[PDB]
């Protein structure tokens, strides 16, 4: 039965992780997965969150079923992040949320839904894009087309070939958007762009799906929120994948969300019972540890005090990290200008290097960045910093 | 784009518990979903579990993403208590595990792997069996045909109706056997049986899934598991789905595994990676806690004591509630003799009321009992137990 199965190809990210792993090279520099590290390089564990975790080793009593969509006030509280506090989507029961295994489960559980109980066709994803987003709508046979975005030539966002590219895309198709931090690019529209992107969706008719895995690490919590709710503000229907595993740190615990807007409760209500069905026929039931970590971080004040400064740092080290990269290569060799890199938001950098480029930082120095170029700034340290800047510089 | 979406109907199971919960009356009893309950009628959380999460509370550094498949060693345990700690699918390689999100991700991981990378075209389901199997079949795009297992007017295994049932099973079709605690009937095969079954399907080129997700409760963890073992022994190639929800009691966790077995190593890897490759698509990587809770307890020998005895306490006071019940039913005046309820193993009776009885049993009685007759024998308690057997004696 197996005997023909062919191997697959590994993952594009996942897999450097393992490559990784198995390099033995005494000096190994991992700047591939997206993942936080620290002045250490360590992927540490928030202590908003080990503090969220005593709290309920003392107070659960008990392992029981989550209900399909999750914890209520977990959707709740994802739905203020998302729409803000006294949102009309959430006064006029407009949304529903649904608590999934990452942004990942997030996308699937949409792409499910939307396979099977609308008439999509088609998803537009970005190039470049993250890779995982063809497979997630492969998988629930949704054809993936390309819009155009980026400027190779000027490490900027290429609006008019945006627009131009979207043109082709019929009314009813689904258009994926990156909420805040472009994966790869680190390039977001800006707020006019954003209102601009909207006004066209709602006239050429086309379903928005926001992909929302850095909320805090551009600007701030609620600046980074801005492009969606500008959308909100014009749509009657919407879906929003998002995660928490980054801006809590909570990779491994599968913390994300799938929210579905729509016209009214009622729809709302009917269209979402189709998408619990659709979660039902998958996993079941969510994973309660991270999201009841994640609640209770949110609903507490203290807690939350403490999370949204943990973030603040966060954001802040990658910021530093950011100039400091630009600084070292100058003062280091290197013949190109990568200052473009200190107006990318987010952990990672497309930092214009090339196939062979990349390939050479691995195999000769040790470094390890994702094929199209994407280092993660996450995970630059002051100490690994020098040499990481002359790999590149002798690459050049 | 919703406009037209239509609801989707209930869960027989899932959605008896929402009812359950919205019902104001005083003393309402749950006899519908699969939880164990204890004594003083509550759903606890395991005391090795608790003891398990506190070591992981303190000693745990990081939340960084788990591989596709998940924690190894996790992985390895779940390998020995399926096949042996000594086996050969072990000491030849021949197995692979990946850690999935409750029995119900495994299943549906299976699914995907079948429907994408075989010819499998359709899957052979017991009737009765767990309404959830036909949709996770269904949505990856395969059929599922049902094969008679039950013996209604004689409350056994009707063998050769099974097997004159999948005599019309094709070779290269997927036929899904319970390991132990058939559900929702409580009946399984003799070793007899099972090794009749299994040099059958070798026969007829039948790929057999075991679906496993009470193992302990029947007899013991290591009995339990003969059936399956009987068909590994005589199997080149077989997929196992389990789930630790029941008997680590660790529900909402979502703690799984899907194990696939080749013809040999070079084999169960190849195909393998299309397995993570379909989980990749999905939902990416397995939640850690629950996983890591198992992969504590089962990996110390202190704890790994605690929790087995905790289990054989909870497959004891299942066994004694199902002798309480029977008396008490007589001892009530019931018309029938309900004494197969104590042939019968695992969680559940198929206690043989019919739609109406199980209808009247709930709206005027406030005991909830699933559409089929079954009934959640881990739910009942010296406490209920008279309330309960006097509302069935009132409908019967
Ligand atoms: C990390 C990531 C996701 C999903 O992450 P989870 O780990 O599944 O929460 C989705 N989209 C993008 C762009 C990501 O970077
Ligand atoms: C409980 C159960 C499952 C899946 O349970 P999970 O909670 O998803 O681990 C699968 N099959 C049967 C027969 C079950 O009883």
């Amino acid at each position: 039965m197996f005997e023909n199965i062919t191997a697959a190809p590994a993952d594009p990210i996942l897999g450097l992780a393992d490559l990784f792993r198995a390099d033995e090279r005494p000096g190994k520099i991992n700047l591939g997965i997206g993942l936080y590290y620290d002045e250490t390089g360590k992927i540490p564990v928030l202590t908003s969150v080990k503090k969220a975790e005593q709290y309920l080793l003392e107070n659960e009593t008990t392992k029981l079923y989550l209900g399909i969509d999750g914890i209520p006030e977990f959707g709740r509280c994802t739905q203020e992040l998302l729409f803000g506090k006294g949102s009309a989507l959430i006064n006029d029961k407009r949304a529903r949320t649904a608590q999934t295994p990452g942004g990942s489960g997030a996308l699937r559980v949409a792409a499910d839904f939307l396979a099977k109980n609308t008439s999509v066709k088609r998803v537009w994803v970005s190039n470049p894009s993250w890779p995982n987003h063809k497979s997630v709508f492969n998988s629930a046979g949704l054809e993936v087309r390309e819009y155009a975005y980026y400027d190779a030539e000027n490490h900027t966002l290429d609006f008019d070939a945006l627009i131009n590219s979207l043109n082709e895309a019929q009314a009813g198709d689904v258009v994926l958007f990156h909420g805040c931090c472009h994966n790869p690019t680190g390039i977001d529209p800006t707020l006019e762009q954003w209102q601009t992107l909207a006004q066209l969706s709602v006239e050429k008719g086309w379903l928005p799906l926001f992909d929302f895995a850095y909320q805090g690490f551009a600007r701030g919590l609620e600046e980074d929120a801005e492009g969606l709710r500008a959308f909100a503000a014009m749509h009657k229907e919407l879906i929003v994948a998002s995660s928490y595993s980054k801006n809590f740190g909570l990779y491994n615990e599968r913390v994300g969300a799938c929210t579905l807007v729509a016209a009214d409760s009622e729809t709302v209500d009917r269209a979402f019972s189709q998408m619990k069905a659709a979660i039902r026929a998958n996993y079941s039931s969510p994973p309660a540890h991270g999201a009841s970590v994640v609640a209770t971080i949110l609903s507490n004040d203290a807690l939350r005090a403490i999370w949204e400064q943990e973030l603040t740092d966060m954001r802040q080290r990658i910021q530093r990290m950011r100039q400091l990269f630009v600084n070292t290569l100058q003062e280091k060799g290197a013949n190109r200008d990568f200052s473009f890199i200190i107006k990318q938001n987010g952990m990672f950098s497309f930092s214009g290097l090339t196939k062979e480029q990349v390939l050479r930082l691995r195999e000769e120095f040790g470094v390890y960045a994702v094929a199209s170029g994407r280092v993660n700034v996450a995970g630059m340290t002051p100490d690994n910093m020098a040499p990481l800047c002359e790999a590149i510089v002798a690459v050049l």
